[PDB]
């Protein structure tokens, strides 16, 4: 029972046709379906469902909610139930609140993120099929992406002032959705302070993650990818679309994952995520990164922590 | 809850000096015990438990038991309780029956191999440690595996005289370990009978997995990679140490990893494993992969069912 | 001045349609013209020149002539004065015998082949242009051959009758066209027979070579890739297009090239080639591979000496 | 006849020790000699010469001289004879003015950089050796470099007042050496100025390049990786080293190499090159990059042009 994974993010954008452009173009995905009011619906070819990613028309950048997908419908009022219980209101939209997706249980995450759960979402399938398929599709476009692999959410921190809702929403996840912490940024004096975590239903190294910020928000959704090379030619892609890097192609010390940071028309950020990195498992211990160290936990070949990563943000 | 991994596998060797010799220096495992009847104890660098192999004498190849993780302790009563009312019979071994290993509740897989569960095992820690650690580590040997990835089991198949225990073994590790059906290899008129089943607990391709044959025993133990490159090294590994190979590198059609055979100097087959492949999801539709595509699904870019994967095993 | 690198390679073929499909869509070749006579022409992407193979209309499997590019008009007087001293004789054949192709000068080697020397062929450019260009272009089409590398040839061999044409093709293109040797395989007692000779104009490990047999013909013309990830995508390419393998991805000992061997519909054997391998040098030891270690000479991985890379070629 | 390779490269440090320390952990060299003067020699793996690189004690970085191996000991005269009808005065340093090293035609550019050429340097061999070799040998040290492949030289340029010596080192090496232009940076109105060139002896695209600068420098010494994964591996080794990175993993418009820069402890920056890129040839077209996409040029994933690639250098 649970949270299988991440299942979309509604992202707003100001600009609908260079956003298409840039998540068609850029990263592969196809559009779906646009529903009555404008906004657009995303996939990547190695997902079965629907849509992972809504574009919505805005006067600014940002994202509207997160959801996950869990594994039967009766999860949803066990997971009320656990979630109420620790103190956090919940709301049941019912099916077609988002065009092809049944009902979603919605709440408030403690940093103040919306966060929907849903069970059932329309199936279309991979484009590469599942009766003798390829390992990949032709026709593939841009990078490629595989999946929408996890996404890392800013949270409003004010240590001085006793507010860290890293720690808050870390403890949320786990004791309420039953994530377990795989890798944590301690900062402060001797590390007592949470300042960023990965926590993983899978046993991949992340299916969401928090960092700390003065507030709120989005620092990036990602797409997996296999292998390094891949990321050699999601770089490629992304100079001949004149896409605007965060961050060129590098490794991360948390996770061990290849990494490129990018960025939508709109101003979001995005990742290529590339390979597993290590089997993410209940008995492992979390792998702890400190202060002295925080460069090359996010940055592993420099040991740089880039002021757009830790500034820059929707 | 339930089962986490596999824990470990036992096998039988000939000559030991030679198969310690071919595990520490062709796959990078190490030595941590050897116990006072000559058994021998190996990890690989990227898990932290104190072993995943063990290397008994004997005066033939094969394979002792296979051993899968749990959770916690009170899962082997909740196990034991589930496997029984199906109709198979367990024991529990107790602390210490294996050095460094917790008690383990026993029975025999409908093929008849014995499986073995546990929930502890003494901690050793990875060779990069938990602290600001390095993606890899020095001194790395030979192929580098990451650790032990899932196990291939040839089980008794007789289907004019009703016996298929490859969907018993399916059947039992669903209904009574939980774990979900990736994959599946159809034979037989229309692609009614079961030969080949690929099962998951992480949200790796498979985790456990059985084909066919005219008695039970050992397909390969396999060990994990990154990415294609580390395929390549492994083949040179395998060249400077005169290894012999079963299967060159090519990639599986089946879960879409990138592979390698090769034998250890019993003759008991190895495999090296490259790359997530896909995520493997409750909700994700089975591949299935039928007769007539039967030699893609095992070596995808040749098509081509080497007589060695379904007539040499020990 | 002198020879430059190989220029096209004229193959028969018996299925015009499908071998055409072939080159096209597993090499990732392009047409560019067809003469009266239904010769076809095609060229690859990183190639500027007009073409580099010729299909010709057969009832067999084979090639015509080898052509080779030299750097200027004057160079085949030069080569030719050189050639007709070491007592071959040649023809020299004018502008337009072969559409978009300068005059040739033509001749045998030792073992029997039609060698051709040009030095005009119409340019037409690279797929990424030379203005700003691109690392590689988009609608690149199956494994994207980068260009033509090289060609064995296999030589009349009959050492106990004095006829080894390996040694005389190596004498030959060393002191007449001034190729250098850059790695051999030696048979025979102590090493003392040439069986396989590389050799090289340009600073890669072989631009021709000759392996020794029981007649002369064409063991394989081969075609360049960046990476070992690019022989794992062509791979995938030949099971998408039911291509007849001969050899699956593994890495040549001899100039340290990762490769695949295959079919064309006709019989001929392709190659795609990977990597440089090492800067080839005059001043560089020639290579030495002997008897014992033959099989890892050719395939690295496995040391063995498939049956059909000495058995079947056209 | 004439030039092969970039033969050696001398190095001002300011700390031995340390040097020698970054040399042989960071790049994988090995020192080969310390003459009487403390100048320490070191070769890479895949060279057979007995030293690529010299370190000489210092109280500044910078480059002392640049050496270039020929074909033969006559090719010196020659060389001096065509340099000197050029209008550049040389000096023939003999035997033994180098340890190891053979007699040496010496001469300023028009940069006014030194450049040796020298015919004879004592033969060590290859790491892996010339009989059976393996493709790359066992206890490789840090990111393995196969060789130093090029040099880049800051030019003194000042075009206002009629100064250009990118285009008076690019005439000179092209009329006097024989090298060959393989790309080249355009500025200033619409092109009209030669800003950096590429040139080359081997096939490669390039072995020595001019870039231009308010004053003349070392930009990098560059040592040849095989793939874009051994980059990754490379950047793992600076991050376990603690090296300073002047650009993080990337691609290199021009030449398609993937690149890494960073710098010794001395100050002089080093580049480790990943691929071939292409077959450079003498009919192949120059490659021509604009001012417009001067970015795109030299770090191509961004085409943001460093800052620091254009203000700093030794
Ligand atoms: O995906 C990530 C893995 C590790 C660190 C990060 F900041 C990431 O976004
Ligand atoms: O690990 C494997 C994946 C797919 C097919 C197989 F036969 C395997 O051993
Ligand atoms: O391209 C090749 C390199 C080495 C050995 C061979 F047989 C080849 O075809
Ligand atoms: O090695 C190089 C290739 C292309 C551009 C550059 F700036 C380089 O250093
Ligand atoms: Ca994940
Ligand atoms: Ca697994
Ligand atoms: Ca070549
Ligand atoms: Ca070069
Ligand atoms: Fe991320
Ligand atoms: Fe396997
Ligand atoms: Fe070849
Ligand atoms: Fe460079």
């Amino acid at each position: 029972m649970g949270v299988l994974r991440i299942g979309h993010a509604s992202l707003k954008v100001m600009d609908m046709d260079a956003a298409v452009r840039h998540y068609e173009n850029v990263l592969g995905m196809k559009t779906t379906m646009k529903d009555k009011a404008g906004n657009v619906y995303l996939k990547c070819w190695d997902e079965w469902d629907k849509y992972s990613v809504i574009l919505t028309p805005s006067d600014q950048a940002g994202m509207n909610h997160l959801a996950y997908k869990v594994e039967k419908e009766a999860d949803l009022e066990a997971l009320q139930q656990k979630i109420e219980a620790w103190g956090v209101k919940t709301t049941m939209l019912d099916e077609g609140t988002l065009p092809s997706t049944g009902r979603m249980l919605q709440f408030k995450l403690p940093s103040g993120h919306e966060m929907r759960l849903y069970a059932s979402k329309e199936f279309v399938g991979t484009d590469v099929g599942n009766i003798n398929p390829d390992p990949w599709p032709d026709g593939l476009k841009g990078a490629g992406a595989h999946w929408l692999d996890h996404c890392l959410l800013v949270c409003e921190m004010n240590p001085e002032a006793g507010i860290n809702t890293v720690a808050d929403n870390t403890r949320f996840v786990t004791e309420c959705l039953d994530f377990f912490l795989t890798e944590q940024v301690l900062v402060g004096p001797g590390g007592s302070i949470q300042a960023t975590t990965f926590l993983a239903r899978t046993t991949t190294p992340h299916d969401i993650a928090f960092v700390g910020g003065p507030t709120s928000g989005l620092h990036h959704i990602a797409f997996f990818l296999d292998s390094w090379h891949d990321v050699l030619k999601a770089a490629d892609v992304m100079a001949k679309n004149k896409v605007r890097i965060d961050v060129a192609p590098t490794r991360h010390g948390i996770t061990r994952g290849e990494t490129i940071y990018f960025f939508d028309p709109s101003g979001n950020r995005n990742e290529t995520f590339a390979g597993l990195g290590y089997l993410a498992q209940r008995d492992r211990p979390v792998t702890t990164w400190t202060e002295d160290q925080l460069g090359s936990a996010i940055f592993y070949h420099t040991g740089y922590l880039e002021p757009s990563f830790t500034d820059v943000y929707t």
